[PDB]
């Protein structure tokens, strides 16, 4: 059981921006967006120094042209020690839950007391790849493959789009055009109203752009996009005439990059640190890979009872919206009223740079927390292949 | 914490750069060692398998999630849990250790780790395409180079930090050629005696339009030494100065590695034979430049770890980047080449780095049984300033 | 040259000349081709288009327009497919060494009508990848910008256009200043011209589909000039003390231009009115990256050829391939500025390579008509060394 | 053409023509059309490389070559940069219409020495990336070949030429038997020819330095790779199961040049030169773009009435085989034997360096008039787009 095992606490989090493609944040390149984000997690615990930082484990998926070991070059971008053990994860969607597991599993088995993890993307800085460069193509035209298509949202089995797996969603649970565009519009109004209320203001770390005096990206870019008008009426993106998963209802391309500081009980102690949250339990799950939309049905039950924690014990859950579909199949399956379900609103507005997004909504589990004055908080995200990832914090 | 044994491991030949194994793909590699490594275990079913960390560094134009293509293509259930891992030449090693702490707080009692790496296929790079470039020539990027090869601050390829590492410790161009021959010889004296043949899973590559079928069984890499073309060879990173060569560095290869981990209770229930029990690890890390000498902190890291002396080690492999760093790693541990690299090393056999870390501990398990040994020790350096050690009893 | 039959010109029309990714970026080369060959056509009372026999069509940057780009000018002009078509490269002189092609076809017998010109889209030029069929197994490489590569390096030099017109400020003595100056004055002659619609005649308005429909009338370069930020720039190709700067260089653009050629004998039986008569032409040749002053041996030969002294001509159109350009042939022939490109010149017009040497014949013709000219000379020097030249009467 | 001023072929040279991607595709375009220039000039007694006044070069796939291949072939054979230099492109006519050109400059009295021909290296037509400069933000992107985009597709149908041959033996009534004994008759001409040394006069054999032993390139590369069983077995190239063009009875792609010396009579006897050939006069023609294939039974007449010569007259053909069917087709049309047809075999057999061929197959027609004792010949050349060259010359 997990009480056989030492604590884990994290003692702050922070988050970039979530920029468009191609967008406010398309000028930094991922490690740029990781270093942001753990030098202002950081920053924030009182007691704790950058040079007691021991390990790294950064979730990041369309790495090509990122350059060696994207997790150690956020790592040393945020004025870590050289000593720091680096390692990136890929789990497509979940990559930056996993980090923060892996993280919280390296204290558990002892080989480390102060541990950063989470995630970034940079999807605007995605490069197009040229295969057969190296043997040769002797005849006919040829192929540049779009990075963002083969490595982040294609099925590798089935050579499917995910979104051609929403919509396999939509029809497998009866979800229709109207009951996503009008849970898409609930979920912008949720973004909307926590931005216009300051309360990504905390969580949030505005970056400065060079270039005399600087510019300054504070809010998330796809928040304002909404337009209901436009949002019903838009052709369907994935089948024409019949479809119901479109762009406006979808998770968007993004880039930005999320981390969380976790410490062991005794150097919580021994340096006298202000816990944020405890993490309570933990739990990956898996099925068909068509069918990744409702792994969270698996993945977050497995880590409820993880944590030994019930499922109507939880005050705030947050179901990561890669599509619209998918919360609303995951919380039928689930039986959990959206009234208890990303609370601030989800990827489908706020956005989803996809290694970073598992990281990013436990950061905004935080903030809903602290905001809406409850303890137990939930994350699942499913990821591209089949499966999901899932946290139990507890808010202290 | 509870114990965690190695039950199985097995590996694909390792093929050259455009060679042997250049038609297959990291995935079909992966999946290849991990079905292989999981029919040795009797007993022991593949639906058995809860969760995979599979090392993958250049994973461009792979797909999806790599260590999940392997899984799925070696037979594994499609709930098993995948993560492919980057932490460079150390990859893995690290998904190895991953696995093991997976066991150890309770969250998997079987466990497939190890990595892959097809160099043959990785892409070139257009970086601008999206946003345009509207007058100029442009650059396509090799991924080798930018991804595997170069590190992140100083963007100088791997052969001019073994040239550092030269410099910094006194090894000239000829202590370097020697050792790349007597660790060619290693190989092909274990080929010869067929010491590689329990754990190398030979691949069958069937042609149909006519063609022949075609089966490789050996690492392509060992024959080709020529120790009179060797030693008049011109350097690679420094000429007319330089001591650094293509034949005394690690070759570009294909090649994947697997581990099937259980634990103490598993073993147990199922009636399992262990072939060995991790005893213990370390992860160590210093100036990126200086990423060659990093397995001297992660050896005795992983040493102190498990409770062993370095005395005690019957058998070690120490990832030959180049020549000169095993040379340089064995000065400052003070371990004498009799106990290193006992059938060769990734100078003579290959280097498909995403895969070397777990190749290194497969082939660490045939150097104790073949020599009668206890406790083996790998310790393997990562482009970024990292290494990463593991300590096994064999049993 | 008397001696053969004569040529003449029954119409002509351009284009107007659009910026690089500017205002005609939307159409093809043979688009642009197309629109310029149906334009001259309407204006000549009594022939048909099917009347046309043969056309000479100038593009220097032909990858990816397509097979024989003149074949797809002319039918997309709604020419016969009975229409014997030739494309023609002689790189910047292209467009005018097709019309001598034309009229010598004439002369010879071949043919009694006649369309030639030139084309270029050099927004639409692409980038190429030179060895994706044999491969490169290993290194960085390079997609090369085609404009850079067959328009505007020197082959044996391997250096861009810019730094051959530093040759000529350096050979014949022109400092930044002259040339800027030039520069003024020629966009300022191109501004009068374009405000008091001289050349609403010649230019031939493109209608592109519509968001409504968008009309393209004018040439889109003239309005750019900046005298202020003309003089303050830095220098383009030689930093510090280079005299070449892009304002007061051609720029790269898109557009196309044609004439309809026929003999006296069809001239008769159609009972056609013809605007100009060709009295003859030259070619020359001389150090590659000298081809700067080309055009002093082409002109005094395309005179001689037409047995006319160089005092005679009314008007010259010298191509502004750079200010320094027009200054050097100037000086070296004795020409006044006034009477050299007097609705100004490449340099404010724009230079689409293929077509200039056609677009400033149309010009000229307009000039001469403005201007009460009878005699008129174009001059063009070409990439590799080149210049042609031709000389008209206006009738 | 008999009012109008003479012309006189002095002499002509030929590279080896290489296969794709094999003996000659170390070499670009201008080096192959440099050496058959030089070695033309090198035949001429009397005349000097300095003498040549202007050139014109034919050449179809210009994509990578750089600026005015016309002037780099004829700056690399050492002529002086005082030439006059242009580039032509009436594709597979190119060479021909070369030379014509170089003919009428004679005849107009702007020179008194001219050399023509063409030139292509198919082995180094690179690919194109068409949307790099304005970008493609999103999507999988094509590289298109310049051999199929600029070569060998007709830019109206957007149909290969392959598809327009099978367009021809569907419109003229041969079938796949036919095509193939045609094939196997005109490659065992070529070979015949090839063994009895009847290529070797016309053929300027090729010298690569070694980077490694040298390497002599001496004979055409294709004519010995027939085998009779397998071409008569072989699949279709372009209709499946239906077809009746192969690669075996097409031409294949191919690297070479060509080259013909062309004098004024005045120059002639200034010099005291001795003639090879007259050109007797010549033929343009175009049809409906698909009907390329028989485009020479237009051109073919047209230059015999203005060479003032009766078809009865010629004693030996040179029809380009672009496809075997070209040539079955043209025959057919005319009455022409084949007997008189491609006398050491045609392109089928020995290759098609598109931008060259026109040049290539007037050079191997001297060849014939001299080795069979005839004294007129045409030369016939149809080209994608629906065109057609034609020529005639008087061995002297
Ligand atoms: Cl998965
Ligand atoms: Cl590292
Ligand atoms: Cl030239
Ligand atoms: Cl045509
Ligand atoms: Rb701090
Ligand atoms: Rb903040
Ligand atoms: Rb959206
Ligand atoms: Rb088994
Ligand atoms: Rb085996
Ligand atoms: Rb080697
Ligand atoms: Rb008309
Ligand atoms: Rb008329
Ligand atoms: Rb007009
Ligand atoms: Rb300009
Ligand atoms: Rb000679
Ligand atoms: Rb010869
Ligand atoms: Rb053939």
């Amino acid at each position: 059981g997990m009480s056989s095992l030492p604590a884990v606490y994290i003692v702050s989090s922070a988050r970039t921006p979530v920029g468009s493609f191609l967008g406010s944040l398309s000028s930094l390149t991922a490690p740029q967006l990781g270093a942001h984000a753990i030098k202002a997690a950081l920053a924030k615990v009182d007691g704790l120094k950058p040079s007691d930082v021991q390990e790294v484990f950064f979730g990041n998926v369309i790495s090509a042209n990122v350059g060696q070991n994207p997790a150690r070059q956020c790592a040393l971008g945020a004025g870590l020690e050289e000593s720091t053990i680096c390692t990136t994860v890929n789990k497509v969607c979940a990559s930056g839950l996993k980090a923060i597991i892996l993280g919280a599993q390296t204290i558990m088995t002892g080989n480390a007391d102060v541990v950063v993890a989470g995630g970034t993307e940079s999807m605007s800085n995605a490069p197009h790849y040229l295969p057969n460069l190296r043997t040769g193509a002797k005849y006919g035209h040829q192929s540049l493959v779009d990075g963002i298509m083969k490595d982040g949202l294609t099925d590798a089995g089935k050579q499917e789009l995910m979104g051609l797996q929403a919509e396999e969603c939509a029809q497998d649970h009866g979800f229709s055009r109207e009951q996503q565009d009008e849970y898409a519009i609930r979920t912008y109004e949720k973004a909307q109203a926590a931005q216009k209320a300051g309360l990504f203001d905390e969580e949030i770390a505005p970056i400065q752009l060079p270039g005399k005096p600087d510019v300054t990206v504070t809010q998330d870019e796809e928040p304002k996009n909404l337009n209901p008008e436009k949002l019903r009426a838009i052709k369907p993106a994935f089948i024409p005439g019949s479809g119901t998963v479109t762009a406006p209802n979808s998770s968007p391309l993004n880039d930005g990059a999320a981390a969380v500081v976790l410490v062991s009980e005794a150097k919580l102690k021994e340096l006298n640190l202000k816990p944020v949250a405890k993490i309570l339990g933990w739990g990956d799950a898996a099925q068909q890979p068509s069918k990744f939309t409702t792994a969270p049905a698996l993945a977050i039950p497995k880590a409820l009872k993880h944590a030994g924690v019930g499922q109507d014990a939880i005050d705030a859950f947050e179901i990561n919206e890669a599509f619209s579909v998918v919360a609303l199949a995951n919380m039928k399956l689930l039986g959990i009223p959206e009234e208890k379900v990303n609370l601030h609103g989800g990827a489908v507005a706020i956005g989803h740079p996809i290694g970073a997004s598992g990281a990013r909504i436990l950061t905004t589990l935080l903030g809903v927390l602290k905001a809406k004055k409850g303890k137990l908080g939930c994350a699942g995200i499913c990821n591209g292949g089949g499966g999901a990832s899932a946290l139990v914090v507890e808010l202290l």
